[PDB]
């Protein structure tokens, strides 16, 4: 019935679960990060996107997935290609492709 948010309950919880998903946990902070909120625009992170879910923000499964998409996006503008960031966030957005396809939010 409540099948939405039931669906993306589960996908966020896989991805902040995984392995790689330890850079993406929490708002950037400006002491770590010179120039982020200059550069990166629109700042995602997964207790952003946990609050979000909770919060009844995601209404459609499209709401969801550019969240998610910004928080690799926004990783790979920022951060060098060979810095952990980075192939964190490539890792973790394989992941994210690989699970919103086996939940048909993408099909
Ligand atoms: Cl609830």
């Amino acid at each position: 019935p409540d099948q939405l948010y039931s669906t993306l309950k589960s996908i966020l919880q896989q991805v902040k679960s995984h392995q790689s998903a330890w850079p993406f946990m929490e708002p950037v902070k400006r002491t770590e990060a010179p120039g982020y909120y200059e550069v990166i625009r629109f700042p995602m992170d997964l207790k952003t996107m946990s609050e979000r879910l909770k919060n009844r923000y995601y209404v459609s499964k499209k709401l969801f997935m550019a969240d998610l998409q910004r928080v690799f996006t926004n990783c790979k503008e920022y951060n060098p290609p060979e810095s952990e960031y980075y192939k964190c966030a490539n890792i973790l957005e394989k992941f994210f492709f690989s699970k919103i396809k086996e939940a048909g939010l993408i099909d």
